[PDB]
């Protein structure tokens, strides 16, 4: 590629693994969003919250593909694995799963950053820092906060907990 | 000082002790505000409430320094002692601590007022009355009211209590 | 903390030392601001300049506390030491002291950055770079410029120097 | 007087002495204002500054007369003594004279306040505190500041001092 410069094979490869990871998390969140819109769950604001999480992950995957092109790397798309579950049990459990999800995605980004730094690619590290890494910690803190608030209410009445939270926090 | 007139040493000294007191209470409130923003506490409106309490105390300290200058007294700043605790347990406890804090600060202001009156300084007593003393009783009554409302809810479920109050009263 | 990830003890500790440092510099500047408002100094724009320096340092300390929370670290506040002097002699001397102050604070930030880099924390280094490090060099250059301009005038008449500068540069 | 209530003879008498005092200070300031408009002095902003000082004193005298009526006391006007000088030498000297003037007027008000307090008249003390006493200290501090700034410049060149100050401070 007449455009490629100071762009290592490992950073190119790591970039492709990371877009698939982003697509998978988006799919996981779409699943949760759909689950909360079931007539037997009916927590519209929980569903709305995960639709946003999904859209954001989808957008990140798309920007990574664009970055691959901008640097002269070549895009290779892999199949997107289905979410691990079809039923998400409840609001607290869905929320807890997402925290783990966000942390493993955050770990992958840190790893990609490390390769970029190790290969001396200041353009990629700068690119990965904002808004990717910053987005991760903000979301993780937000999710962490939500889990704490829901746990408090849960101790009293889980049924009333989800309803109150769905309305006053996610609404 | 070519400006000094009818300004006693004790009122000058008492003024400096009181600014340090104001700075300390501001620091105490900053501590509480930070505590409520912890991912394991997550009571954003409680944090917001104490940020206001802090800013107000900081502002009072600053106006007292200005008053010292306006009268021809000389400002002497002392170190600001750290808050007594790093952990504030919970919403009710933080609220109760603040009531005591506000009352001891209110007592100090009454004492400063008494010295000013005793030294026959109508400018300082007038200055201390509004908005300092008036600010104190308004805040004390507000804090007293909040403690009552939180105690009611607390009897049922503390977890749900903090969440409801954080939303409907402090929000 | 369910939120903590890739956040080292040293970066957490260094963050707490740095907020205390920021609080102390803010206190130093408040002192200078008050000094210039004395009826026997009367350099209102010098006072105004240091009130800004103070407010900015206070704001930085507050953002660092927020960063500590966002990463899952725990805030520990220490006492804030009083400024080294109560009298700042004159405009040039106050200005020179501030340059040293800003440089030692800038050095501390570079040191904190080095620990973050050494521990491989791209989120913290990115956070420290803008706007902290950038704020430091801009302020240092501004202070350096002011000292040069005041020195020129000083050689002729210090009395007239402070008055002219207070009006045409700081005004 | 069908209106008089809790109004002592001494407070009534002290009120009349104080209006004459206010009228005299107004006259003194009119004199200074006129002096600075002389073709051989020509410091228009100094003149403008003293016209304001004059108008303010005149206004205070008028409000005191109104207060006398509102309480059911009876107004007795005395002759207004001419200012002590016709020539005010220069800007610094005029400024210094005014500081003394303002302090002796401030002392008289404190004395009147003391009689009111001693006679247990909360309406008069409240009336004397704002805006009379507060006006006094604000003006005294302002005058004190101006004298300091002018002294600095004076040390270098008095001629240039008055000109610069007339333009940059009083303008």
């Amino acid at each position: 590629s007449q455009v490629r410069q100071n762009f290592h094979q490992d950073c190119e490869a790591g970039l492709n693994r990371t877009v698939n990871l982003k697509f998978h998390s988006s799919y996981v969140y779409l699943s949760m969003a759909s689950y909360f819109n079931r007539d037997d769950v009916a927590l519209s604001n929980f569903a709305k919250f995960f639709r946003e999480r999904s859209a954001a992950a989808k957008a990140h995957a798309e920007k990574l593909i664009e970055y691959q092109n901008q640097r002269g790397g070549r895009v290779f798309l892999q199949s997107v694995e289905k979410p691990e579950r079809d039923d998400w049990a409840n609001g607290l459990e869905a929320l807890q799963t997402a925290l783990k999800l966000q942390k493993s995605v955050n770990q992958a980004l840190l790893d990609l950053h490390a390769v970029a730094a190790d290969k001396s690619d200041p353009h990629m590290t700068d690119f990965l820092e904002s808004p990717y890494l910053s987005e991760s910690v903000e979301t993780i803190k937000k999710l962490g906060d939500h889990i704490t608030s829901l746990k408090k209410l849960w101790s009293s009445h889980p049924g009333m907990a989800e309803y109150l939270f769905n309305k006053h926090t996610l609404g």
